[PDB]
């Protein structure tokens, strides 16, 4: 009368067994669902990403409030450049008529174990910022993503 | 009458002979059957996985109740990823909001003859754990199994 | 000539000459260090496990054959090593009885080797 | 019908013999297994290493406890320095903001074969120290390891 | 009707002759068949053996029941570490938790022509030795086998 429902795990798939004992823990794994994005090598470790941050911060000498507009140039400038720049030397920030420099050695340095990585953490943000400029502009950049 | 029944082993058909005796002892040859999985090369050895499974937990330091959880994590890790990483490197489990960070030394190293095939001891949890998460997401791995 | 009729298979360099065959054999035989009885056991296994792999696996590695539910190592180095000219010209003679247990085991599941019969 | 398993020395393997007697106590062979780093020569001998330090502990008059301290600056001196510096010179260890004079003659000197045996001793807690900076900031020592 | 077989040696093959007379005595050669590791330099004579045997006996000073033992630790040690080392020096066997010192001037010296070709005896049981360790462990040596 019921209509069957087939269980994830059957009782005839083979676990991996050592000693005898199997070597996942099945009460967890079907809970264990995390982000593609979180545990992928083409993004640099949040560890790896704070030290980049801090060491970045400290270098350049500003505060706290000064530092996440650094973060919004830099990211737009690695959009139309590359990730694998000179490090002896500068990326340019514009304050309206009037570029800013900033070292580009502090960047290229300290950014673990690649600035492509370090700077795959913006790439959701690097998307959308481009088609809101796209929308107004026949915007393309040369060097793809901030990935 | 009788419809006939054929043989599995004819009276016609060249058994391999040295010295004039036969080498194959076919009263136990019909017996003998094996599962295709457990008499490949394309799977790493019971004996090897057993090295490969005491050698990480030993060099993780970690208990025998903790070891199954990390294995769920590296199982996962390697969907996403694939099976030659960098051996001096990381891989990410994780702990809800906050990453946990485990050395890819002892991982890569003590995996005889190859990390591939010792993960893909994993191969049939691995395809079952895929298709209960497409079955909520488009999930899709960047390096196809963990084999 | 006209009486001259031999086998096919028995003047045909695609399989191992007998005695490269035996040479083979009592070669593997005394590197295992195994009796006469034990030896035709081993090459029961033997030919399933290359059935499903190769005949041209890493000299340096190991072949297995299940005692039910335990793996049994054996060295590869005596197999592919003594086996002259190759070891698929010395696995070839278990040419007919690998297509028969192929057969056999086919009736009960679908089972289909990776790397094609034992030749 | 038993499935056979070889030994791991059979009766075709010739043993070194002297005066038709086997030279090699076979029945304690295959229990003498011993850590390769224990009886590798790019180590020096516990009795050198020793006599290095209580060599070392009484040229610089200081106790038992205070000792320990010294060689936990004196591993990091020889992590970012080489392991053979000039026997006429100091090195360094911080006490914060202040500097601490040793000579480096009881050091070079009294440490047989060579210092790079003596601090090869510290290799294991050399690779875990390093490590443990490096997660903090971009730590690379000129001269490689303590080894 | 008899199908022909072929001799070994043919009423055709050029014998090396001198004063009109063979130099090859056939009727024992086709019946020497000798090992190739008895008759290849690349190991030391049974002569040369035995003359380091009884010369190492000798000279460190023990009995005929202690000296398998030694050996046992001296083909280890010539296992991770090379046959061409100082010999002003030691080699190291481990009783436990306990470095043993052995000279190793009684061993470089006293073997003739080197000590190379007289630890080359011990080349079939170091192959099995690093077998049955590098099933329980990822053991591999610095300088390859004995020889």
């Amino acid at each position: 009368h019921t209509v069957p429902r087939i269980k994830a795990i059957t009782s005839k798939m083979r676990m991996p067994k050592s000693k005898g004992a199997t070597v996942l823990n099945l009460e967890h794994l079907l809970e264990y669902a995390p982000q593609q994005i979180d545990i992928s090598n083409t993004r640099a470790t949040q560890s790896q990403f704070d030290t980049w941050y801090e060491a970045v911060q400290l270098a350049y000498d500003i505060g706290e409030t000064e530092m996440p507009t650094v973060m919004n140039g830099l990211m737009v400038w690695c959009i139309e450049n590359g990730t694998s720049p000179n490090i002896n030397g500068v990326w340019v920030m514009m304050d309206g008529d009037e570029q800013v420099e900033y070292p580009l050695k502090p960047i290229v340095e300290n950014a673990k174990p690649t600035l492509r990585q370090i700077m795959a953490h913006f790439s959701d943000v690097a998307e959308a910022y481009i088609e809101m400029r796209n929308k107004k502009e026949p915007y393309m950049p040369r060097y793809g993503l901030v990935r």
